[PDB]
C-alpha cells in the first residue's frame, strides 16, 4: 500500500547508473553463492545493494490480491510489518543456478500477508518486483514438509527459482507449505 507507492516513488527517482551497479553487485552475490545449512525461519549486510529505505522490494501475487513489501532476513519485527529474504538464499535478482527464499507469517491480525498461499495453483504467475526490474515466476511445484524436511528449497543447477514459504495448517504450524516458481520471461514496461 503506502509502503509499496513509497519503495516505487523512491526507484523512479535513482541514477539509472547506479541502479545498474547495485543489480550487477547482486547478481555478482548469486554467482559466488555457496550452499549452507538453511535453517526453519519460525522456529546482516550482504542485501545492502538492494536496500531503499530497508526495503528490498515486494513481491506481487494476483492469485491472491497480495503486494506485499520485502525486507532482509526473517526476524520477527520483519516478519510481523511484511515478508522476509531466508538467510542463506540467493538474492531476488534470478539468473541460472539460483534459487530465492521469501517467507511471512500464515497472516496477522490486521495483514493477510501469505493467509491466502493454499489457493495458489501451478501455473500461477508471481512478480518480485526489485529495485526497478520486475521477474516473473510461475508455479511449477508446490508442497508441504516439516521443519525438518528442508531439501526443496535448494539450489538446482542450470534453473532460476523462487519459493515463498509460509506455516500450515492455518493455526497449527505444524508443518511449512513451499510454493516454488520458475523463472518466465517478462520484463516491465518502460
Amino acid at each position: 500500500n503506502e509502503v509499496i507507492k513509497e519503495f516505487d516513488e523512491t526507484v523512479s527517482q535513482m541514477d539509472k547508473a547506479e541502479l545498474e551497479e547495485r543489480w550487477r553487485l547482486a547478481q555478482a552475490f548469486n554467482a559466488t553463492l555457496k550452499p549452507s545449512e538453511i535453517l526453519d525461519p519460525f522456529t546482516s549486510e550482504y542485501a545492502n545493494m538492494l536496500k531503499v529505505h530497508e526495503r528490498i522490494g515486494y513481491v506481487e501475487i494476483p492469485a491472491i490480491d497480495q503486494e506485499i513489501p520485502m525486507y532482509v532476513g526473517t526476524s520477527e519485527d520483519i516478519l510481523q510489518k511484511g515478508a522476509g529474504l531466508l538467510e542463506g538464499a540467493s538474492l531476488p535478482v534470478g539468473g541460472e543456478n539460483t534459487h530465492t527464499v521469501i517467507t511471512a507469517h500464515r497472516g496477522l491480525p490486521t495483514a493477510e500477508l501469505f493467509s491466502q498461499l493454499d489457493k495458489m495453483k501451478k501455473g500461477d504467475i508471481f512478480y518480485l518486483h526489485v529495485l526497478d526490474q520486475v521477474l516473473a515466476y510461475q508455479v511449477d511445484q508446490i508442497v508441504t514438509v516439516e521443519p525438518n524436511d528442508f531439501e526443496p528449497v535448494l539450489i538446482q543447477h542450470g534453473e532460476d527459482y523462487a519459493t515463498l514459504l509460509t506455516c500450515t495448517p492455518y493455526m497449527i504450524n505444524s508443518h511449512r507449505l513451499l510454493v516454488r516458481g520458475k523463472r518466465i520471461p517478462y520484463t516491465a514496461p518502460i
